[PDB]
């Protein structure tokens, strides 16, 4: 997990930032090829905090979450991830306005496929949107950002926060309580992006609005041109009651027979 600066190299290229600090393209040297990577860059909590992070993406292994590399400690704390070169998804639907219905279905299943790992193994994500999904090829997604990750404990199906607040189901906003399935209503307002081509949810509205709009029952409405199949699962995912509300498994089934149903024409 300890990675020799002096096999890195970081490139002149800035990926994202904060907080926190900056995401950096870099090529690390391995034992034999050099691979090109996603340096993320600390600039003594926020010490704590990527070390958990590392922590959390060493016990993940599924093909749509984003690899780890590595650790390494140089001029600044570094964790070193494998590169998805076409970035994140609601930026990358902003700028091809023409991908098809069908490859938008394709990349959300993936998420849901990541997700449903995710949830088998007790951890939940809560920053599941979709600036978190990265694009290795135009048909291939990985789930990124465990910077807000959580291993559940043994004997809860929840984390208690002791905030990307337009991502977040009702029993995060008012009781602070955490599941798998409220990062099924975040995968709701993900879709819900990836079917209005990256546009932001909620636009306009400060989180309080959003909170009180939700209370009432309402939802945002139908993107321009979305299926109605993606719609409803949408409204679906966005059950109030945790209890009604479906995990991943029951999401990625309806996810993937829709996604037969648009490649048969
Ligand atoms: C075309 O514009 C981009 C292309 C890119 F390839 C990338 C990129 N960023 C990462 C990344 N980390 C940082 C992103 C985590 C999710 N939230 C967004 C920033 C990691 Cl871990 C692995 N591959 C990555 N590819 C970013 C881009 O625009 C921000």
């Amino acid at each position: 997990v300890y990675l020799d600066r002096k096999l890195l190299t970081l490139e002149d290229k800035e990926l994202g930032s904060g907080n926190f600090g900056t995401v950096k393209k870099g090529y690390y040297q391995m034992k034999k090829v050099v691979k090109t990577v996603a340096v993320k860059i600390l600039k003594p909590a926020l010490k704590d905090e990527l070390l958990a992070e590392a922590n959390v993406m060493q016990q993940l292994d599924n093909p749509y979450i984003v690899r780890m590399i590595g650790i390494c400690e140089a001029e600044s704390w570094m964790l070193v991830m494998e590169m998805a070169e076409l970035g994140p998804l609601n930026k990358y639907l902003q700028q091809n306005r023409h991908v098809k219905d069908k490859n938008i279905i394709e990349l959300v299943h993936q998420v849901s496929m990541g997700m449903k790992y995710l949830e088998e193994s007790n951890f939940v994500h809560r920053d599941l949107a979709a600036r978190n999904v990265l694009l290795v090829t135009q048909h291939y997604a990985k789930i990124s950002d465990f910077g807000l990750s959580k291993a559940l404990r043994a004997d809860e199906n929840y984390y208690k926060a002791q905030w990307p607040v337009k991502w977040y189901a009702p029993e995060c906003i008012n009781y602070y309580k955490f599941s798998s399935k409220s990062d099924v209503w975040s995968f709701g307002v993900l879709m819900w992006e990836a079917f209005s081509y990256g546009q932001k949810p909620y636009r306009g509205m400060k989180g309080s609005e959003v909170t009180a709009m939700l209370e009432k029952g309402e939802r945002m409405g139908c993107p321009a041109g979305c299926p109605r199949e993606m719609y409803d699962l949408m409204n679906l995912c966005w059950t109030y009651d945790v209890e009604n509300r479906p995990g991943f498994a029951a999401v990625e089934l309806r996810l993937r027979n829709y996604y037969y149903d648009v490649v048969n024409h």
